[PDB]
């Protein structure tokens, strides 16, 4: 029993971190085979990054101007290259702790695991879900920029994100591996603002299943709603729609609890219309939608 | 800025986990240097469970009764003791993978991260604390027995846990590496119950302090209280006493922020009284007991 933010074991990743300094701006960089992958901007200054051209930016640099750290141990640039807002350096040697891995790119609502990093070196590590608004919800200080998001899929690490900046308002923004930022973001010194999120409507009922699962059940009832009545309430409280898509991947728990999606969706109705009446759920005072239904399936069996 | 529920990187301690196999028990261990560290309740049957004698059990038993396999590969046993509730078995070749570490027992209110393991193999990774009544709030399901709690404080891991158990109320119980429970629990299966919880009063101050450092401001009030005053409020509402130790634990958070802790302990009385009327805490719409002072300190400056 129980049921706790998770996140996947970070030591695959662990063996990746190095830190990169360009002039006088230190980051994180993630060191695969021979290539050591880091967001654009370490080649950027303060004047620099209100308006930066990268391309020329770049060739002004030599392999020599990138100090690459991996511990105690320095390596030796000998290629350099930028793909969209990741460069992207050649070293001299293969990293030897390379695991099984894929670059992917996730969509909203996805979750996956980070690991926040400083000089290189691993922190902390916490569970994120891709906003819809394409931000996430982080915790990074100066000099995180680099830190990477993953999921572990067998023995294969999936990289799904890259830690580039924090917006006005605390939340974070950043790229895929191959450097396409999640969300209208740019890597430069201007005005930016997440624009208004919303919950993620599969994820709270997958979290309801959770709860059920884990022996909690007061806000289940006899009724049952159809997609479209349950879609005008979830517009109404800033709920992302429910699709048929979302309903077939809830099957599995729906099945295992004997609530069916659209009769949990009668209790989410509720929920929303009428609150929590002083009640608690899983020991949330509010609706957690940042647990995929997968994540739910894997902590609840796996 | 942010702030989140952090564990430490897991990664010294997944080179660690081994399988432990004795008849048809599978459960996790704890491989550090030549010896493998488990719950001796691995010895124990079907009949045992109720009143196990643990000494007669393991006397009858051989080293090759054990079945240890770090990966793809078995490890001999050549040696067992027990002790306290914790089985110690000497193996053949020395964990290479052995980090600088040390065992430490911890107190209620401290926190850690679990690493949650199925057949020596991680599963995931999370943050807990060492509740007033001496259980933690896991996740943790059948095979997770062994799966270790651990600080990184700095390049040396402490491990402060060892899963036991899952008691009726859904809360699990557990050791100290030297095989000692926190609590009064007892690896058997008798009628036993978690005492009534508590809230962890130092570190949802610490908390507090937190999210001014971040930014947020609201919840302060202009008013000061007794150190007896503030606990004999909090106790009416199940709040662990505040002591001088606390206090002074809290100084530095105190100096950074401009606020005197008998002043936030103000503020803790008022929220208490009001609740929050619809407005949130760093993301939360209840008071967080789960992060230390240390812990603020950690992630916050
Ligand atoms: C200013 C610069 C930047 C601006 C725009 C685009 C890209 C970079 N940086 C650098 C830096 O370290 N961070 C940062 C990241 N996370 C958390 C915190 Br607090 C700060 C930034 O936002
Ligand atoms: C029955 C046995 C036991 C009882 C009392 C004392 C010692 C052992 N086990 C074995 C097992 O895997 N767990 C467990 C641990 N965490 C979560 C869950 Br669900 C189950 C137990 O309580």
């Amino acid at each position: 029993s129980g049921f706790r933010k998770m996140a996947f074991p970070s030591g695959k990743v662990e063996g990746c971190m190095v830190q990169v300094t360009c002039g006088t701006t230190t980051l994180n960089g993630l060191w695969l085979d021979d290539v050591v992958y880091c967001p654009r901007h370490v080649i950027c200054t303060s004047e620099d990054m209100l308006n930066p051209n990268y391309e020329d930016l770049l060739i002004r640099k030599s392999n020599h101007n990138f100090l690459v750290q991996a511990g105690n141990v320095q390596l030796r640039v000998i290629g350099h290259s930028m793909q969209n807002c990741v460069l992207k350096l050649k070293v001299d040697t293969a990293n030897p702790k390379t695991p099984k891995y894929k670059f992917v790119r996730i969509q909203p609502g996805q979750t996956f695991s980070v690991l926040a990093c400083y000089n290189g070196s691993p922190s902390g590590v916490y569970q994120c879900a891709m906003r819809p608004n394409f931000t996430i919800k982080g915790s990074f200080l100066n000099g995180s920029c680099g830190s990477v998001g993953f999921n572990i899929d067998y023995d294969c690490v999936s990289f799904c994100y890259m830690h580039h900046m924090e917006l006005p308002t605390g939340v974070h923004a950043g790229t895929d591996l191959e450097g396409n930022f999640y969300g209208p973001f740019v890597d430069r010194q201007t005005a930016q603002a997440a624009g208004t999120d919303t919950t993620i409507t599969v994820n709270v009922l997958a979290w309801l299943y959770a709860a059920v699962i884990n022996g909690d059940r007061w806000f289940l009832n006899r009724f049952t709603t159809t997609l479209n009545d349950f879609n005008l309430v979830a517009m109404k409280y800033n709920y992302e729609p429910l699709t048929q898509d979302h309903v077939d991947i809830l099957g599995p728990l729906s099945a295992q609890t004997g609530i069916a999606v659209l009769d949990m969706c009668a209790s989410l109705k509720e929920l929303l219309q009428n609150g929590m009446n002083g009640r608690t759920i899983l020991g949330s005072a509010l609706l957690e939608d940042e647990f995929t239904p997968f994540d739910v399936v894997r902590q609840c069996s796996g």
